């Protein structure tokens, strides 16, 4: 066994490649010997983000005690980084908004069904989940503030529109759907702004949010 790890998930383009090249300078080719792993004592493991490849991520989502498979050999799962384009999301037409909420509403409900299976009483382990509004250094990209009301809406949305016509995100009787309200199933999911390269806030802030977590 391993150090524990961080998945960095998220669509093409967001800048997992390269978040994972900042951090270092079925199963995972992963350098343990980067410094960024020895360093910040969690391995960030990088997932496709193409809409065919998903479906193997979620799959770690669903288990209630998920370990992953890492080739230089298992590490607990302790943690998600969904990883976007805010730049992207300021986008007119709602296209990657649409398709980015889509993906993010389900890797939530995926922590959330896993938290509801109970094959033994016991409640699994927290995977705690960060929204990584990448990119802060565009002007224009969206703030976490405005980047979080987005999601929240448009998860809001997809809940009620497949309620209309488990697949319910969130708590059963929730009228507006928060990120603060998945904590009832001990999920905390937190919207924070940051960049890999270019002027802004950086990404130690991201780092320093996992790392008190894990
Ligand atoms: N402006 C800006 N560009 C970024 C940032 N992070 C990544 N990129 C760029 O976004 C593009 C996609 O990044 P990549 O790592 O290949 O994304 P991936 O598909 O999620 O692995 C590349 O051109 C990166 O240089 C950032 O914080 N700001």
């Amino acid at each position: 066994t391993t150090l524990p790890s961080v998945l960095l998930i998220g669509p093409s383009g967001a800048g997992k490649t390269a978040l994972l090249t900042l951090f270092e300078r079925t199963s995972y080719k992963v350098d343990l010997d980067a410094a960024g792993a020895t360093a910040r004592k969690f391995l960030l493991i990088d997932t496709p983000g193409h809409p065919k490849l998903r479906g193997t991520t979620l799959q770690h989502l669903l288990n209630p005690s998920p370990s992953l498979t890492i080739i230089p050999y298992k590490s607990k799962l302790k943690a998600v980084i969904f990883l976007l384009d805010a730049a992207a999301l300021a986008d007119s037409d709602g296209d990657y908004l649409s398709q980015t909420a889509s993906y993010l509403y389900d890797v939530l409900l995926s922590l959330q069904k896993r938290f509801h299976s109970r094959k033994n009483s016991r409640a699994p382990s927290s995977i705690p989940v960060l929204i990584a509004a990448n990119k802060q250094d565009l002007f224009t990209a969206v703030p976490a503030s405005l980047v979080k009301s987005r999601l929240e809406h448009e998860l809001g949305r997809i809940r009620k529109t497949r309620q209309k016509g488990e697949g319910w995100l969130g708590a059963v009787g929730s009228k507006e759907f928060k990120f603060e309200e998945m904590m009832e199933f001990d999920m905390e999911v937190e919207v924070m702004g940051g960049n890999v390269i270019g002027d802004g806030p950086g990404a130690e802030r991201w780092w320093r949010w996992i790392g008190e977590r894990i």
